């Protein structure tokens, strides 16, 4: 799975559009961009009717940075959405 990083826009879910997360950790820099870990929150999205945010849910547990799970590519949002891109850099499996 390819590494989530800050600027990884969102996939969207329903009538909420897709939107940018807008934290990240500075301990780690890919190619300059900085690591996206557990906790980290994404922007806000409404289909007209409701506001939802969303947080970051990883599946590689395992491998902690700062002692918290690192999101890759493919890990569902609190909101519904999931991560739509990552860097091809570094992959985990």
């Amino acid at each position: 799975a390819s590494i989530a990083t800050k600027d990884s826009i969102c996939s969207g879910h329903g009538g909420f559009p897709s939107r940018p997360p807008v934290e990240s950790e500075p301990l780690l820099k890919v190619n300059g961009v900085e690591v996206l870990v557990d906790g980290k929150q994404y922007a806000q999205h409404t289909d007209g009717n409701s506001t939802h945010g969303g947080q970051a849910i990883s599946t590689r547990a395992w491998f902690t940075v700062n002692g918290k799970g690192i999101v890759c590519v493919g890990d569902p949002v609190s909101c519904g959405s999931t991560v739509a891109a990552g860097d091809g850099l570094v992959q985990v499996s």
